[PDB]
C-alpha cells in the first residue's frame, strides 16, 4: 500500500506533468479594484467583488455593530442552538430583497447546492443539468439517487428533447447556472421556464454571478426574468461575490424554506454564521437600495471596458455580464498573456482547458463597480502592449 | 402519472408529512442574546447545555477585540477563491499560526469541518482504494466518502478487533486510509488512537481524524486528540478538525505532513470552488488561539466542570453512556421521551435539544450536554435540580 506522501507526489507530479499545478498569489492588500500582489500595486481583475462592497465603510460598520453586539462565534447548527435573531433578520431582509416568499441562509453556494438538490431530490426523479453548470452542483447531484443527464450548453431544442424522452411520477429538476462563471453568459430562463411549464418541471437557477449583478437593483436573473414569484423555480445564490461576504442563499416558495430546515445536510450539521458575517450583508441589503446607481456603475464600467477590448481587436466571446473574459486560444498563451498583464500593474488570471475548451483559453476579468476610469484605462493600455507583442491584435 | 411530475409545493408538503409521520419535523429554537452559558430562549433567561462552545470563547471580548482590528484594516469580504485572488496576508497568518499551535509541519484552512472532509478524503482517495470507517462516524465524512470511487467498509465503533480482520482480508496496491471521529459527536467517546495507529502501520495504512469534538478539548493546551496520543507528528496521520466549536468561529482546518496542504490547494473541491472566509472570522481565530496560550487554565475548567457534571448525573441514576468528553448525553431510550424531557428542562430553565434516530440509534435518545469551561457551579447544580425533577417526573430515576 502506498504512504501519504507517496500518494500526495503522484498527485502533485501528475499535475505538474500535465501543467495542472497552480500556484497562488498572497494579495497583501484589502479586496479592492486597486491591491497589492508580490509586492506591487496592481489594477485587480480578478475578483468576484461586483459592488465594490467587500471594503465598503458601511458593511464594515454594520458588521463591528453586530460583532460587539452579539460575539465572534454562533457556536451551534441552526438547528440545535445556532439560530439567533440576526439570521432571522438577516433571511426577512434578503426575502424582502429578493421578492420571493421565503429565504434561508446556508454556509456557503458550495454547500447550499448540496444541500438545496440534496432535500428535493429523491430516486426516480429526472435532473436536467446544463454542460456548463458550476462544479458544485455537479457534487449536490452526485449525492443524490436522482437520474441525471446533460443538456448541451443553452441548448434548448436539446433540454426539450431529453424532458420529452424521459417522463416520471416524481420531480423533474432543470438545474442551470443564472450567470456561467467562464463566458459570463445569461441562461435563458425566457425559453426554460416556458419549456419546464409544459413538461411539468421545477427550474433550479445557481444565480452566484447573477446576485447582485442582474435584475432591477441586483435582484438577480430570476427577478430579470420576471420569475421571483414563481413556486416552481428554486434561485441558489453565493453571498460571497456582489454581496462580498460569506453564504449562500435559497428562496422561492414558503413550503421550500421548511424542507431545507428539515432536510438539508449542511443546515443540520454544519455551524452557522457569525455575527459579523450576518451585520455585513444586512449592511450589504442596505447599501445597495440606498445606492442603486452602483449597479448602473458596474454595467456603464463593463459596457466601456468591452466595447474597448471589442476597439483594439479583442473577442470577449459573447460575455453579457460584467464577466469579461479575453480570448486567447491556446493554455500557454493565455498564461504567458496574464504574466505579462502582471509585468505591466494588472492582475487577471489565465484559464485554459481542462476548465475552458482547448481553442477558448481566456484571461478572465471581472469588472467592478468601484474600478474608476483611469483603472479600467491602465488594463486596456496593458491589454494593448501585451496584445500587439503576442499578436493576437495589430 | 395522469397529472405529470410533481411541482415544487407538492414535493415539499409530500416530504414534510413523511418528517411529521417519522417524528423527524424540527422547529429549531431562536436565541435572544449571545451564545453563552447562560442565554436567552423564549424571552426567558436559561442554562445552555446545547452549544459547542467549549471553552467559552464564542462571545469572549478578546476574540471580538482582534476582529474588530481584522475587519477594519482589511474589510467585510475575501472577494474571491483561496487559488484566485482569496487568499490574503491573515489567511497565510492563521495557517502558520494553527500549524504552530497543533504541532503540524503543515495546515489549511477551509469553508467549514463539513467540507474540510470533503475535501480532504476526496483529494487523498482513488478508485481502488479502501477506506474502513468507524461505525459511527460523522455525517459530513459519509458524504465525503461517498463523493470518492474508494472502496468502503465499516468497522463495528471503536472495534480493534474487527478493524484488523477487515485489514487481513481487504488489501490494496493504492492507498489504506483508517477514518474516525476523534471525539465522537453523539456519544462523546474518544477514537482508541493508541491502538488504531499502531494498527495502521501493520496493514501499511493511513489514518484519518475528524477531531471537530477533540480540537480546544483534549491534549495539553487542547491541541487535539492525536496531539494527547502523541502522533501530531507523523505524516501518516491526517488530522481534520472545525474552528466552530472550541476556536468559537467558523471554517474547518486540515493539518499534517508539508505535501497534504499542497495536495489540498490543488484538488480539494471545497477550497477550488468556494469563497476563502473574511477578515473577521480569520481575526477571531488567530485571537482564540492567543487567548488559550494565554488563559491554558480554561481546558483544566472545562474538564473539572465535566467530571463533576458526568458524577451528579450518575448519582441521579441517568446514564451518560460512557462519554469521556464534555460531551455528555444523558439516555433517554425513545425518540419521544427525549423530546418531552428537553420540553420540560426549558419549562425548569435549562436549554438542551433532544436527539433521536436517525442521528443516534433507536432506544438510545438522549438529550446532548455540552459542558463548558464558563459554566459556573451553580449554572450546573440548576441543570443537575431540572434533570432530577424532570427524571422523577417522567419516571426514568426514582
Ligand atoms: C461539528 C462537526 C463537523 C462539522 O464542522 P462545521 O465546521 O460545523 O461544518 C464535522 N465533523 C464532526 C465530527 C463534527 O463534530
Ligand atoms: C461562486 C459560485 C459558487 C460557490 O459559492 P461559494 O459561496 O463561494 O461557496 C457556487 N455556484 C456558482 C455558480 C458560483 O459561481
Amino acid at each position: 500500500s502506498l504512504d501519504l506522501r507517496a500518494r500526495v507526489r503522484e498527485e502533485l507530479e501528475r499535475l505538474k506533468r500535465e501543467g495542472l499545478y497552480i500556484s497562488p498569489k498572497v494579495l497583501e492588500a484589502p479586496q479592492e479594484p486597486v491591491t497589492r500582489v508580490e509586492g506591487r500595486e496592481v489594477v485587480n481583475l480578478a475578483s468576484n467583488n461586483y459592488l465594490g462592497f467587500a471594503n465598503h465603510p458601511y458593511l464594515k460598520e454594520k458588521a463591528r455593530q453586530y460583532l460587539e453586539k452579539w460575539g465572534a462565534g454562533s457556536g451551534a447548527v441552526r438547528t440545535i442552538a445556532g439560530t439567533f435573531t440576526y439570521h432571522v433578520e438577516l433571511e426577512e431582509a434578503l426575502a424582502r430583497f429578493k421578492g420571493t416568499e421565503s429565504a434561508l441562509v446556508l454556509q456557503s453556494g458550495f454547500t447550499a447546492n448540496q444541500g438545496v438538490l440534496g432535500a428535493l431530490l429523491k430516486e426516480g426523479d429526472v435532473v436536467f443539468s446544463d454542460e456548463l453548470n458550476h462544479a458544485s452542483i455537479i457534487d449536490g447531484l452526485r449525492l443524490t439517487k436522482a437520474t441525471r443527464l446533460v443538456f448541451r450548453h443553452a441548448d434548448v431544442a436539446h433540454l426539450e428533447e431529453l424532458l420529452k424522452a424521459h417522463d416520471t411520477d416524481g420531480l423533474k429538476l432543470i438545474v442551470t447556472d443564472g450567470v456561467f462563471s467562464m463566458d459570463g453568459d445569461i441562461a435563458p430562463l425566457d425559453k426554460i421556464v416556458p419549456l419546464a411549464k409544459k413538461y411539468k418541471a421545477v427550474v433550479y437557477v445557481d444565480d452566484a454571478h447573477g446576485s447582485g449583478v442582474l435584475g432591477e437593483k441586483g435582484k438577480g436573473t430570476v427577478h430579470h426574468f420576471g420569475f421571483h414569484q414563481d413556486p416552481d423555480v428554486v434561485q441558489v445564490a453565493t453571498l460571497s461575490k456582489a454581496w462580498a461576504g460569506i453564504g449562500g442563499y435559497a428562496a422561492g416558495a414558503r413550503e421550500l424554506k421548511d424542507l431545507l430546515i428539515n432536510k438539508a445536510r449542511p443546515f443540520l450539521f454544519s455551524t452557522s454564521h457569525p455575527p459579523a458575517v450576518v451585520g455585513a450583508l444586512l449592511g450589504a441589503l442596505e447599501l445597495i437600495e440606498k445606492e442603486p446607481e452602483r449597479v448602473e456603475r458596474l454595467w456603464e464600467n463593463t459596457r466601456y471596458f468591452k466595447r474597448e477590448l471589442a476597439r483594439l481587436g479583442y473577442d470577449t466571446l459573447g460575455s453579457q455580464t460584467p464577466i469579461t473574459p479575453v480570448l486567447f486560444g491556446e493554455a500557454p498563451l493565455a498564461f504567458e498573456a496574464s504574466r505579462l498583464l502582471l509585468e505591466e500593474g494588472v492582475f487577471a488570471v489565465g484559464i485554459g482547458f481542462p476548465t475552458v475548451p482547448r481553442g477558448k483559453a481566456r484571461i478572465r476579468n471581472i469588472v467592478t463597480a468601484a474600478h474608476t476610469k483611469e483603472m479600467l484605462d491602465k488594463a486596456l493600455e496593458a491589454y494593448e502592449k501585451v496584445g500587439k507583442r503576442l499578436g493576437i491584435i495589430r
